């Protein structure tokens, strides 16, 4: 167990567990009440155990290895697998692993969100749920991050009272300069969470009280990046009125407009471009918002992005255009709309591949046909 996490994450009420990778076998150190309900095991029967108890016979051993690979490689993963309750009642798990990292970027804990379904969901319904569990794990991370900052404040306030009572002014002078940075950072994260959760009055209040509208976490995330990812037009507009940088880039070169194209929030994209967003801004991998629109199945956003200056033949780090990503993931309607707006069918990726090659390689037999016909 762990009393620190217990306090911060007690209000979430979604199925999730936190595990300690520093202890043998990554045991569960916190389990939500919703998880406890879903699985039927008590908190005592769960804590200190590796979460593989939920596994059973109809559980795809190949999908389980995808999770071992993600834990081992310390990356996030979203999979769908059959899980079993304490009783033996089978149920579908849309599972999301997310490493909890510190400011130096090192893993501290693992977050595991579970979304119970009666059947293996697919296509737009899978994408709708995957976006939602990703947003849940993002909030569990921020809830712990804020709780950690609150704790540091109460701790230095405690040290301040002792040093004041000890006479020692040199210590108080020195402690107050550290507190003045914890307070500084607390409001930066308070505003980052307010945009993420869509709390319009919290956003106005913090900015009204002095919060920097461009204050970013250690990773480069500004409130405008989180408001864009969430689908909060009002907060976006409030942040842009209060002079926020519409072309801000995080440690990964991602701009609010990349996150708006990835999340499928059409209205936000239009407002960001209406305020000076670079339609051809490229992240560390070379993806422009057009590449993110194409890979994620956002039909509507591509038509708007191209109308503002998007290069329909943009090359990511592996020489792939939007016309490539459309055919690899088998989104039929997307390849048609992309090719319509003059996209190169004979475009050379790193392996010299063209849309048709990545369509026959991935089994998409309809797509590969509306490529040799549509050429
Ligand atoms: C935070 C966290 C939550 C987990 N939740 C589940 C879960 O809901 N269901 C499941 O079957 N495995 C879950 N796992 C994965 C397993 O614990 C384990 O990593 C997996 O079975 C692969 O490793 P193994 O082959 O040693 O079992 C979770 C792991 C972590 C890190
Ligand atoms: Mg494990």
């Amino acid at each position: 167990g762990s009393g620190f996490l217990a306090a911060a994450l007690e209000r979430i009420e979604k199925n999730f567990v936190i595990t300690d990778p520093r202890l043998p076998d990554n045991p569960i150190i916190f389990a939500s009440d919703s998880f406890l309900q879903l699985t039927e095991y008590s908190r005592e029967e769960i804590l200190g155990r590796n979460a593989r108890f939920l596994q059973g016979p109809e559980t795809d051993r190949a999908t389980v290895r995808k999770i071992r690979d993600a834990i081992d490689n310390q990356t996030e993963v979203t999979v769908q697998l059959i899980n079993y309750t304490k009783s033996g009642k089978k149920f579908w798990n849309l599972f999301h692993l997310q490493p909890m990292r510190d400011q130096k970027g090192d893993v501290q804990y693992f977050i595991g969100v579970q979304l119970d379904g009666t059947e293996h969901v697919r296509d737009a319904a899978e994408r709708e749920a995957v976006m939602l569990i990703k947003k849940t794990a993002a909030e569990i991370d921020a809830a712990a991050k804020l709780a950690a900052l609150k704790a540091a404040i109460e701790a230095i306030i405690k040290r301040i009272e002792e040093a004041e009572k000890n006479g020692d002014e040199d210590k108080v002078k020195e402690l107050r300069e550290k507190l003045d940075k914890l307070r500084r950072a607390y409001l930066i994260l308070a505003l980052l969470i307010a945009a993420l959760k869509g709390q319009i009055e919290e956003v106005r209040r913090l900015l009204e009280q002095g919060a920097d509208a461009n204050g970013a976490d250690g990773g480069g995330t500004t409130p405008l990046h989180l408001a864009a990812t969430s689908g909060q037009l009002t907060i976006v507009e409030i942040l842009l009125r209060q002079g926020a940088d519409v072309n801000a880039a995080d440690n990964t070169g991602t701009t609010p407009l990349h996150l708006a194209a990835y999340s499928g929030h059409l209205e936000i994209v239009e407002v960001l471009l209406k305020h000076g967003a670079d339609v051809d801004a490229s992240d560390v991998f070379g993806y422009t918002p057009l590449h993110l629109a194409a890979y994620w199945g956002h039909l509507e956003i591509v038509e708007v992005l191209l109308k503002n200056g998007a290069d329909v033949n943009a090359m990511d780090s592996d020489g792939m255009t939007p016309l490539h990503l459309a055919a690899k993931w088998g989104y039929l309607e997307i390849v048609e709309v992309l090719l319509k707006h003059g996209a190169d069918v004979n475009a050379q990726d790193k392996f010299g591949k063209t849309p048709f090659d990545l369509a026959i390689d991935n089994g998409n037999e309809d797509i590969a046909e509306v490529l040799q016909k549509a050429a």
